């Protein structure tokens, strides 16, 4: 007689990592953070379609042939306990990109916690419509995970 | 806000289906039937290997490179 077994009764919290803006037809690399061995269960809602992926892997790869406001969700559930983010990202067509550098003092000082980037890149968006004079909501910052 | 929510509570009982004895590098046809609609979890435990395969559909197929006896769960 065979039985298998699992044992990972608490789950605390998730979040899913996935940058505001891109282009069509390119591939985003999404990351479901959670609180976890290769024990995980992870459902993927893409989009419209109600069917969701299956995953046993923080990250998925996938892609958009269309513009506009995406709704992406994930949810997991490896013990007993469901857990669930979601976020709307645009996919875009006109734009132009700008790479960055920051100073290498901020790297001594920076969680990855994705408020703090989000704080920054507000204050760096706000710097520039202030030092450019050309409209604030035409510029998106996005600071990445990255250790630098 | 958004929230997807799942309404299946009772699960009464399952069967593995599948053919006592075939030949090696042959093609499995594994059946595993339940209760149920496209709403369904199932976790293919095919051989020693503890990783187990992730499947909505009832039936998956995979082969036998060795011969003897093998566990499938
Ligand atoms: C919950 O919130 C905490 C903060 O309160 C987040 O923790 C931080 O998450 C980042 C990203 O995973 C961690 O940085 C990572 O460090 C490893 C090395 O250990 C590096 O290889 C990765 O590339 C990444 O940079 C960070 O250490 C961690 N802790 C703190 C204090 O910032 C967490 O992401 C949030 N997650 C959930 C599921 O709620
Ligand atoms: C539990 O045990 C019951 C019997 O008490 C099994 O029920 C029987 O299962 C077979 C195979 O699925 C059913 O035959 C099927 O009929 C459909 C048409 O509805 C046909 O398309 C299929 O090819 C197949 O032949 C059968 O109707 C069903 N009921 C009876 C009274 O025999 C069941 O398989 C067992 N399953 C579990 C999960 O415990
Ligand atoms: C996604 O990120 C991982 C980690 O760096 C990398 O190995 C992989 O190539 C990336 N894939 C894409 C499509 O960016
Ligand atoms: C988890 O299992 C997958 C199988 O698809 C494998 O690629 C990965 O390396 C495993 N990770 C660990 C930490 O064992
Ligand atoms: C498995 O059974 C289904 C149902 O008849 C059939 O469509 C499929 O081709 C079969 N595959 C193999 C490898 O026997
Ligand atoms: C269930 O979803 C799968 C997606 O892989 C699809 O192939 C299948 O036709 C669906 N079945 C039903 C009954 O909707």
């Amino acid at each position: 007689a065979v039985l298998f077994v699992q044992v990972n009764s608490p789950l605390q919290a998730l979040y899913l990592e996935v940058v505001p803006v891109i282009g069509v037809n390119q591939e985003v690399n999404l990351t479901a953070v959670l609180l976890n061995p290769n024990l995980t269960v992870f459902y993927w809602w893409i989009g419209h379609s109600l069917q969701p992926l299956l995953s046993l892997d923080n990250s998925v790869t996938t892609k958009f042939t269309d513009a506009g406001d995406v709704r992406v969700t994930v949810q997991a559930a490896c013990g007993n306990s469901v857990l669930q983010d979601s976020r709307l990202v645009r996919v875009l067509d006109q734009f132009q990109v700008v790479p960055l550098r920051f100073s290498r003092e901020l790297d001594t000082f920076n969680p990855n916690t994705p408020e703090w980037r989000e704080d920054v890149g507000l204050v760096v968006t706000r710097l520039l419509s202030k030092e450019t004079s050309i409209p604030e909501e035409l510029l998106v910052t996005v600071v990445k995970p990255g250790l630098p």
